């Protein structure tokens, strides 16, 4: 509860995966570091959004493979993402990809009416993310650094 990374990181993806889901933009307030937050989740939306575009096929190629169907389907995608995202090397480009294929399956499963399990993939991806990457994303000064990065 006294994790204010886990809290910040959890608000942007979050967001950011419904808002991609739905094409609605949440206009709930960000609560603490708010400037931060909102500059986060507008270079996501730049950064991200050409990910989910430039690398459409190969996206489109793994969520194929993955064959999500269900909330079953989504629990086994994180140890995908701790295998695949957390054993490569750290830096905010595949971080970024990370968290476009949250997005990119998150479309996925507003097109197959599993809306529910939206929620979940992104607290997955934010646990995968804060949790192997906890040391790199402090050192990096965390979304300030995220923001500054993508300028
Ligand atoms: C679980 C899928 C995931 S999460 C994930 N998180 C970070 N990085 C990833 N990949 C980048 C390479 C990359 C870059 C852009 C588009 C595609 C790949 C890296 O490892 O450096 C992946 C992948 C992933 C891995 C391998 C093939 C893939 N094809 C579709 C997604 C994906």
């Amino acid at each position: 509860s006294e994790d204010e990374l886990y809290r910040q990181s959890l608000e942007i993806i979050s967001r950011y995966l419904r808002e991609q889901a739905t094409g609605a933009k949440d206009t709930k307030p960000m609560g603490r570091s708010g400037a931060t937050s909102r500059k986060a989740l507008e270079t996501l939306r730049r950064v991200g959004d050409g990910v989910q575009r430039n690398h459409e096929t190969a996206f489109q190629g793994m969520l194929r493979k993955l064959d999500i169907k269900n909330e079953d389907d989504v629990k086994s995608l994180s140890r995908v993402m701790i295998h695949v995202f957390s054993d490569g090397v750290t830096n905010w480009g595949r971080i970024v990809t990370l968290i476009s294929f949250g997005a990119f399956v998150a479309k996925h499963l507003k097109t197959i009416n599993q809306e529910s399990c939206i929620e979940p993939l992104a607290e997955s991806i934010t646990d995968v993310l804060v949790r192997t990457k906890r040391d790199w994303l402090v050192k990096q000064r965390g979304w300030d650094g995220f923001v500054e990065f993508f300028h």
